[PDB]
């Protein structure tokens, strides 16, 4: 019976065409205008290349979509359309097809990013505040647009640390939020899955993304990446419970009438809730402050309803130094 505290009805207040992505008819341009220069990587249903638009010499990336996944292609395309111009959202430049095979591809702006494993060990206190604030702008925007990203993780938060640019990428798992809708829990990377996913609670909302963001914040301020390093989905919840506590987990389950898979009985143990200060030591103390811990404590909560919204997080004192610099 759970619903989002913010933007709950926003899709129902829009035209059906906004959210009815199965009815969306993309305009497919011609991929022949793009020259592929380098393969960047591959996902389950996609492959990304650096490319040049031969008509204007612009560097872009091209994400070729395994064509069988028709509904999921329309979903990602419609979501990106709806997010057009959103702050710190990766810009979709065009939707194209190989004109012979008809295989579809998405063309995005190119971001010259610093890979996160290297970047996160050199961030300053101000840097973390700045980049988290910029990521929150993207999440507040997509949530306000009725969309849950559902795959927030370091790889999907591209950061150009020279130009101070951030983009939230890979909307392939994103979905429209509708009150009382039950969603597939097989979303997000293991380390970024909220407890709701790990306990099979399907009536989740935008607040899933705020758990994932909290995991990223913890990894940055404490220099433990990923912060909750489970070996599988069961162990992931155990790792969370060793920090947030087991009695606190059971109170969450009871509130939402959540059934707990009995395999957990043999592995959860009994764990006190830990103080966040327990994670401080000489290597991270310059990144941790009372305001960072207060914010983190309000994000990494079992109860998805009680987590801060992206807006509430942006309003937190931890970001005041960023707001002050962005106005002065
Ligand atoms: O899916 C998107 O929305 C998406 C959108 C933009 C980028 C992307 C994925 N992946 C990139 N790089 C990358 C690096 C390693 C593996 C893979 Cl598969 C991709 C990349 C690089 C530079 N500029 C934009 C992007
Ligand atoms: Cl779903
Ligand atoms: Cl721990």
């Amino acid at each position: 019976g759970s619903r989002a505290r913010v933007y709950a009805e926003v899709n129902s207040l829009r035209s059906r065409e906004y959210w009815d992505y199965e009815a969306h008819v993309p305009s497919w341009g011609n991929q022949d205008d793009y020259q592929l220069v380098r393969k960047l990587g591959r996902g389950k249903y996609s492959e990304v290349f650096e490319a040049i638009n031969i008509t204007n010499n612009e560097r872009v990336v091209v994400k070729i979509l395994k064509p069988v996944k028709k509904k999921k292609i329309k979903r990602e395309v419609k979501i990106l359309e709806n997010l057009r111009g959103g702050t710190n959202i990766i810009k979709l430049i065009d939707t194209v097809k190989d004109p012979v095979s008809k295989t579809p591809a998405l063309v995005f702006e190119y971001i010259n990013n610093t890979d996160f494993k290297q970047l996160y060990q050199i961030l300053t206190d101000f840097d973390i505040r700045f980049y988290m604030y910029e990521l929150l702008k993207a999440l507040d925007y997509c949530h306000s647009k009725g969309i849950m990203h559902r795959d927030v993780k370091p790889h999907n938060v591209m950061i150009d640390h020279q130009q101070k640019k951030l983009r939230l990428i890979d909307w392939g798992l994103a979905e429209f939020y509708h009150p009382a809708q039950e969603y597939n829990v097989r979303v997000a990377s293991r380390y970024f899955k909220g407890p709701e996913l790990l306990v099979d609670y399907q009536m989740y909302d935008y607040s899933l993304d705020m758990w994932s963001l909290g995991c990223m914040l913890a990894s940055m301020i404490f220099r433990r990446e990923p912060f909750f390093h489970g070996q599988d989905n069961y162990d992931q919840l155990v790792r969370i419970a060793k920090v947030l506590g087991t009695e606190e987990l059971y109170g969450y389950l009871k509130k939402y009438h959540i059934d707990l898979d009995p395999h957990f009985n043999d592995i959860l143990g009994q764990h006190s809730r830990k103080r966040w200060e327990n994670f401080i030591h000489s290597e991270n103390r310059h990144l941790v402050s009372p305001e960072a811990l207060d914010l983190l404590d309000k994000l990494l909560r079992y109860d998805h309803q009680q987590r801060l919204t992206a807006k509430e997080a942006m309003e937190h004192p931890y970001f005041y130094p960023v707001v002050k610099e962005q106005s002065q």
